[PDB]
C-alpha cells in the first residue's frame, strides 16, 4: 500500500487523490502547502493527515511517492529535490519546461532509485493498446489530432490580470498546457516523429492563445492544433491506405471507429474508464509493485521524445518563456 | 433571352455544369469542342442539334454567347485567353489558372474584349456563405478550421503506376489546387485576403502534393487548411469567435451552419442546401450577363486573384512546382 504525500492544492490534486484512493492501491498521508491554512482547508475533507509549509521537511517525512501538482516552471526543481529525498515521483503535465530537465531527472531518479513518471493520463489509456494493434497491419498515411477549450481562465486573462497558465513566468500557453495532449497521443501511436514545427496566436509576453503544428513522419504528418481562447470539437482522424480511423478524442476516448473507402465501417471496442486518471494510476502503482524495468524505460523515451517536440516547436512559434529571456 | 453556350471539356463535370445550367432555364447548349470529333460525338450524343468542332479557332468562330471550360488545369489560361479575345464571355473551372499573373492577363483580355470571365468557385457562391458572413459581423473572430479532402477515384490508376492529370506536374494538379482551392475561397470569402500563409506538403516524386496542411495568417487569427486526395477527412468547418464556435458541416455544398455559445447555448443558421453543387453559380453567371451589377463583378475578379495568390504562395512554401515552372 503505497503512502502517498502530495504538492499543489488545486482541484487536480483532488482528483488524483480521489482516483488514487480508489484504485485502492494508495494511502494519502501528507501534504505540502506555501501557507498551512491552504493545506488545512484541502486536507480537512480526507482523514488524520500530515500538514507542511516546508519542502525540506515535508521530503524529511515518511512517504513512499509525491504526486506533484504545482505551477508548470516549479515541476523540475521540485521533483528533483524529491528524488534526492529519495521518494517516487508522479509529475503532472508538462513534467518540465526544457527537455534537458527531464535527462536530468532521470540520471537523478537512477542515481537514488527510484521511479519518475510524467501524469501523461492519455498516454496510459487502455483505448490506444486497442487503437495501435488495430493499426499494427495497417499503412498510415497521415492524422489529425486537437485539443482545445475555452479556459476557466479567461475572464481573468481579459479583466488583465496574467493567470499562471497564461504567463511567461510560469512555463503556461495552448501547447504546454493542451497540446502536450495530442502529441502524447503520436508517440503514443506512431513513436518519435522527424521533425515539427507550430505556429500561435500569441500574447504580448510570447505566450501562445492557440495555435496550429505538424508533426513530420517517413511518409506522412500530423497536423496539431491546441487552443485556450477558444473551443474546438472537431474528431481525431488517422488516415491509412484503406480508410479513416476516427476517434472523438485524443483523451479520456471514448469511441473509435474505423471506415473505409466503400463506407463499411467498424468499431473498435472503446471502453472508456470512469475517471480520466483512473488507467494512469494503476499503471504507476503497479509499475512500483512489480517491476517491468523495459516497460518504464519506454515511458521515459517517450515522454522525452514529448518535450523535445514541444521545445522545438515552441522554439519556431518564438513562445519564449521569462527564463529563457 | 437564353445564353447560347458553347462547351470544352468532355469529362463527367462537363455534363454536371450542363445539367444545372438547362435546369436553371437561362443557358441552351449549342455547341461543344473536344480534341477528337468522335470523343465530342460520344458527349453529345445525350443531348439535341449540338455542332461538334475539332479545332478550337473554328469553334470560337461560330454563334454561341458564352463558353464552359473544363479541360486540364494546365489548359485553362490559353483556352480562356482565346475565348475572350474571340468575345466570348468565359466561365472557367477551378482552379482557373496555374499563377496569379495569368488571372490578371485574361482580365485584361476579358476587359479589353468587354467580356466576362468567371472562376466557376461554385461554393463562393453559395446562399450560405452570405448568411454566415452576415451572422458573423458583429462577432470577433479569433480563428477557423477548414478542409478539403476525399479519396480520389484515380488514386487507384496512380498506384498501379500510372500518372492521371489531377496528379501530374504538367497538368498543374495535385491537393491544393485541386481541392485545396474550397477553404481557400471559404476564407477569402468570409475574411478577405490573408496577410501570409504558409503549407506543408506529402508529395509524389513530381512534387505534386497527395494532401498536405496549411495556415493562413490575419492579422488577429489564422485559418488551418487541410487539403487531400489520398485521404478522407469528414471533420468539420470551425469559425471560433469571441464568444463560441459556428460548426459548418463542409465548406461547400454547405448543409449546416450551428452556432454554439460558451454557455452551450445554440443559434441554428438558416441554410437552404441547393439541390446540386452547382445550382447557384450557374443562377450568379447568368444573372451577371443579363442583369449586370459590375460591382460585384469586379469584388468576383479581385476574390479569386486573391485566392491565386495564397495558392501560388502556399505551392511555393511546400516546394510544389509544375512542369512549366522547373
Ligand atoms: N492531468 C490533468 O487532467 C490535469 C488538469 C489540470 C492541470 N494539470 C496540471 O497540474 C498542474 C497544476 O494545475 P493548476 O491549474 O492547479 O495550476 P495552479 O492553479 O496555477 O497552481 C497549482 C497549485 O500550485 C500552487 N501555486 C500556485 N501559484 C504558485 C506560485 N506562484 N508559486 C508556487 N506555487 C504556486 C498552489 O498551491 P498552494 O497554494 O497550496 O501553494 C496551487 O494550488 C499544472 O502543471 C497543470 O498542467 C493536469
Ligand atoms: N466545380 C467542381 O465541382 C468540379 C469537379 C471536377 C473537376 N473540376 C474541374 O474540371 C476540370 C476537369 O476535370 P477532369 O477530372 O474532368 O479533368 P480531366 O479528366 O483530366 O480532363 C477533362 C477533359 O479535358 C480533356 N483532356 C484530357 N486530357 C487532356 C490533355 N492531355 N490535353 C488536352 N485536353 C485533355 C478531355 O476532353 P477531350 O478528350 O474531349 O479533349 C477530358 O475529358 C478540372 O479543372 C477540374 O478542376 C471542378
Amino acid at each position: 500500500m503505497l503512502k502517498l504525500g502530495v504538492i499543489g492544492t488545486g482541484a487536480i490534486s483532488h482528483h488524483f487523490i480521489e482516483a488514487a484512493h480508489t484504485s485502492g492501491e494508495y494511502q494519502l498521508v501528507a501534504i505540502y502547502s506555501r501557507k498551512l491554512e491552504t493545506a488545512a482547508t484541502f486536507a480537512s475533507r480526507y482523514q488524520n493527515i500530515q500538514l507542511f509549509d516546508q519542502l525540506e521537511v515535508f521530503f524529511k517525512s515518511s512517504f513512499d511517492l509525491v504526486y506533484i501538482a504545482s505551477p508548470n516552471s516549479l515541476h523540475f526543481a521540485q521533483a528533483k529535490a524529491a528524488l534526492s529525498a529519495g521518494k517516487h515521483v508522479i509529475l503532472e503535465k508538462p513534467a518540465v519546461s526544457q527537455p534537458q530537465e527531464w535527462f536530468d531527472l532521470i540520471q537523478t531518479a537512477e542515481k537514488n532509485n527510484c521511479f519518475i513518471f510524467e501524469a501523461a493520463r492519455n498516454y496510459h489509456e487502455k483505448a490506444f493498446t486497442t487503437i495501435k494493434n488495430f493499426l499494427a497491419d495497417k499503412q498510415v498515411l497521415g492524422a489529425d489530432f486537437n485539443y482545445a477549450k475555452y479556459s476557466s481562465k479567461m475572464p481573468d486573462l481579459l479583466a488583465g490580470q496574467t493567470p499562471n497558465v497564461f504567463s511567461d513566468r510560469f512555463a503556461g500557453g495552448a501547447l504546454m498546457d493542451l497540446g502536450i495532449y495530442p502529441l502524447y497521443a503520436a508517440v503514443r501511436l506512431f513513436g518519435k516523429a522527424n521533425d515539427a514545427t507550430y505556429h500561435a496566436q500569441q500574447l504580448d509576453n510570447s505566450i501562445d492563445l492557440n495555435g496550429d503544428g505538424i508533426l513530420f513522419y517517413p511518409d506522412y504528418q500530423v497536423h496539431i492544433k491546441a487552443g485556450k481562447n477558444i473551443t474546438s470539437n472537431l474528431p481525431c482522424e488517422i488516415y491509412t491506405t484503406d480508410g479513416t480511423l476516427t476517434l472523438n478524442t485524443i483523451e479520456h476516448i471514448r469511441s473509435a471507429i474505423f471506415t473505409d473507402h466503400q463506407g463499411n465501417q467498424v468499431q473498435l471496442p472503446i471502453q472508456q474508464a470512469p475517471h480520466t486518471m483512473t488507467e494512469e494510476v494503476a499503471a504507476f502503482a503497479h509499475m512500483i509493485q512489480q517491476p517491468d524495468l523495459n516497460l518504464y524505460q519506454t515511458w521515459l523515451y517517450d515522454a522525452g521524445s514529448v518535450h523535445e517536440l514541444l521545445y522545438t516547436m515552441r522554439q519556431t512559434a518564438g513562445i519564449r518563456f521569462e527564463a529563457e529571456k
